[PDB]
């Protein structure tokens, strides 16, 4: 009813939006996975009339589920989805945005680790942000690389008209207590990655990370101070 929703709102395979800013939302979804439950974060962003996508909501059913309460809340098409990185919570149901007629895409770094995992492979390649503080524009976001985090591979997301930062995967919520799954991670270069994604958005008014609350540009900080803590 108006807060932002938890998994205690949100069983298995269902999914709600939540409006960030004019003509942005965010999707959370809740998927299984080694035996617990876990909450994550995708972004939507309204190209005209059309939808562009960040992020699958975490497995085939939860983003036909996806798709569905977009067309309930929304009524616009989802006609482009951008993956942040290779992992399952943001390429798993790129098969099933495939077969809704969606163009996906994602870094060539991330379409090859997803590939060699065996997690789902969006179609299209997004060159141009191979180098860290790469930058390109997709629709209405950028899209930026700021170095290895969460993931080698991790890309943020800034819609220059809400002053909306996604950070995905390599940004934590406030409440974290920990990095989260850091199997993929490069927790000496995460820190880095972090002060240069400060330093490019310095004016963002919300930060969304890939799994929890969104909040203010505290949420990078805090990060950081997550991350650094961990590896020690
Ligand atoms: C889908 C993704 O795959 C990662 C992966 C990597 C490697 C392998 C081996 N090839 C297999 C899978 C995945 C799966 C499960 C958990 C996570 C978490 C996560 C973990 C703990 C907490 C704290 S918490 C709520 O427990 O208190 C939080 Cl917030 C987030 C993240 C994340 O940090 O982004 N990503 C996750
Ligand atoms: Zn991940
Ligand atoms: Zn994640």
């Amino acid at each position: 009813s108006g807060e932002y929703p938890t998994v205690n709102e949100i069983p298995v395979g269902e999914v709600r939006l939540y409006q960030i800013a004019d003509g942005v939302w965010s999707h959370i979804a809740t998927q299984s996975f080694d035996g617990a439950v876990y909450p994550s974060n995708g972004l939507i962003v309204r190209d005209g009339d059309e939808l562009l996508l960040i992020d699958t909501a975490w497995g085939a059913k939860n983003t036909a589920a996806l798709l569905a309460e977009i067309e309930k809340q929304i009524g616009l098409p989802v006609t482009r989805a951008v993956s942040t990185h290779f992992h399952d919570d943001r390429v798993g149901g790129v098969d099933v945005l495939r077969a809704a007629g969606v163009a996906t895409y994602a870094s060539p770094s991330t379409r090859r680790l997803a590939e060699a995992e065996g997690n789902e492979i969006p179609t299209h390649s997004l060159e141009g942000l191979s180098s860290s503080g790469d930058a390109v524009r997709f629709g209405p976001v950028e899209l930026f690389y700021p170095g290895a985090a969460h993931s080698t591979d991790n890309l943020v997301v800034y819609v220059p008209s809400a002053n909306v930062l996604y950070g995905g995967c390599a940004v934590h919520e406030l409440s974290s207590t920990s990095a989260g799954n850091v199997a993929d991670a490069d927790l000496a270069e995460w820190p880095t990655s972090v002060e240069r994604i400060q330093k490019h958005y310095p004016e963002a008014e919300v930060v969304i990370p890939g799994h929890g609350l969104p909040g203010g540009l505290d949420l990078l900080q805090h990060t950081a101070n997550v991350v650094k803590a961990h590896k020690n």
